[PDB]
């Protein structure tokens, strides 16, 4: 599945394994995270990171 950049921090989203001590199994698309969801690392909420392709 895709990865994701958060533009601040660096830390990589991984839809293959999730968020799951923040409440997000493996297999997760990012579209599908919940509108809350931030990074786990910086706090950054979902508007700051880009897709990794293209
Ligand atoms: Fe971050």
């Amino acid at each position: 599945m895709a990865k994701w950049v958060c533009k601040i921090c660096g830390y990589i989203y991984d839809e293959d394994a999730g968020d799951p001590d923040n409440g997000i199994s493996p297999g997760t698309k990012f579209e599908e995270l919940p509108d809350d969801w931030v990074c786990p690392i910086c706090g950054a909420p979902k508007s700051e990171f880009e897709k990794l392709e293209d």
